[PDB]
């Protein structure tokens, strides 16, 4: 998967497993969610193509959001979208199956650097908008979780099991976006 | 309510009703949620005291989080907690009942400035920790929504109505925390 560099990033993340422990606590994330995040990957794995179409149908339906994938002329860079889409598919499975250890944290830093001006448009060698305004990364927590929800039901899991999978996804997504704020936040304020 | 200065803030917010429109869209917030956020205020209004005890029982159960309310000696400033608790009660009702207009946005800027080093500890004239690390404001989206959820059921509303109220709260909370990132984010990166 071109540009997917999990386990081979150049930089150590500025946060460690102790930062991670304390952040999982703020998001109420426990061993029970690790079980259910894993079970969510099992339900979503088959359905990944449809999820990405839904996710991109949301993004592309709003000009101010599709904007972050556009060429300087205001039109979508179809090469950009396609390369990023493959890495997004990976992130679904990584969120479900990786031990959230130092390598995981090193890749979280990297993904944050990629939405931010520090490394946006480098991974795919594209000319696009310089920075994704952070206000939108926070905002996106909600539609990421809403998009996942009907897919988690699709395999006829009970609504309780479904609820627990969704809550795990909500926590794990909130957790990640919080780490990704690092290159956006004033030094010392994170 | 001492220090509650909604409608009398010194500064115009650096974001306007156009920024707000575009952000509500990213969080999927529509006129349907405005109806249900309002109906949520009706269900939660009676229960505010219990909600604040639950919310503070979460915060106080984790040293690294209670930390942000402590005096320099590491012990909780009970005067701080009590003053802030009254303003938090207001925010429950404001989120449910205010038109999200320029005054609302001006107060969002203010609340963000208050968690951030810019104005933390000024409103109550207390000596406490200088800044609340932003990583935790994002993280808190989740426990704010989880704390609200069982209270929204308490009045024997159907689980559908309850679901719609919760989803409105999740969206409105995500929306607010995104605005509050402003004084934390590098200029031009928001
Ligand atoms: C909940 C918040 C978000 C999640 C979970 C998410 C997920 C992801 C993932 C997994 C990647 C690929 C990472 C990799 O390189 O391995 C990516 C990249 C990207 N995303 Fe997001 N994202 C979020 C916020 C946003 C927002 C608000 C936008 C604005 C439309 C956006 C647009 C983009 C763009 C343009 C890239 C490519 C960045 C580059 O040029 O390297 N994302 N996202
Ligand atoms: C979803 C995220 C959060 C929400 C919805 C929220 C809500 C609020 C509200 C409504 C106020 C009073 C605002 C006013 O002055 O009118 C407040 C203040 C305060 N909160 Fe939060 N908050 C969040 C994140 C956090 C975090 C992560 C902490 C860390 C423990 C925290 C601790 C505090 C402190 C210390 C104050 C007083 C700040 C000052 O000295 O002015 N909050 N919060
Ligand atoms: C990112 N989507
Ligand atoms: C703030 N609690």
């Amino acid at each position: 998967i071109p540009g997917y560099t999990y386990g081979e990033t150049e930089n150590r993340a500025p946060f460690n497993l102790e930062d991670l422990k304390l952040l999982k606590e703020a998001v109420m994330f426990t061993a029970e969610d690790e079980e259910y995040i894993q079970k969510a990957g099992e339900v979503l794995e088959d359905q990944v193509e449809e999820i990405l179409d839904t996710w991109y149908g949301f993004v592309g339906s709003h000009p101010h959001l599709l904007y972050y994938f556009t060429s300087p002329d205001g039109t979508p860079n179809e090469k950009y979208l396609a390369a990023v889409r493959k890495r997004l598919s990976r992130w679904i499975l990584d969120t479900s199956n990786r031990s959230y250890d130092q390598a995981w944290l090193d890749y979280q830093y990297e993904i944050g650097l990629r939405h931010h001006r520090t490394k946006k448009n480098q991974t795919d060698n594209v000319e696009s908008v310089p920075n994704i305004g952070y206000r939108y990364l926070v905002a996106f927590i909600y539609p990421i979780t809403a998009t996942m929800k009907p897919f988690l039901a699709r395999k006829g899991h009970t609504p309780e099991e479904v609820e627990k999978m969704y809550q795990a996804w909500f926590k794990a997504t909130t957790l990640q976006v919080a780490l990704w704020s690092y290159p956006y936040v004033k030094y010392g304020d994170f």
